[PDB]
């Protein structure tokens, strides 16, 4: 089929490490994998990277 | 030294310069850095480093 949103980005975060995905307010994401380390790992549907982040900064959204 | 912030959220490092949070620990933020990372100290493991900046909030002074 096609690539559906999961989740969206509710606060700013800038990576600081080569693995992670910058994410903005809103950011439509589809979140791949949630590690037992409480980072996620995402496609930003905005920029088209994917990368990493900090769990908490996703909201779950279930259309 | 007394504390300024409290964590809100569980953080667990992936990177050498990331600051483990447990949720309501006790935090000396030294800089909260315009790219959104906060450096702190933890004072319940006595560790320095930087984590995600929304994960804690100021402490009713």
């Amino acid at each position: 089929g096609h690539m559906e949103q999961t989740h969206r980005a509710i606060f700013r975060f800038v990576p600081r490490h080569e693995d992670e995905l910058e994410l903005e307010v809103d950011d439509p994401l589809l979140v791949e994998l949630q590690a037992e380390d409480y980072w996620a790992e995402a496609y930003n549907m905005r920029t088209g990277a994917r990368g990493v982040f900090p769990a908490y900064y996703a909201i779950e959204v279930t259309k």
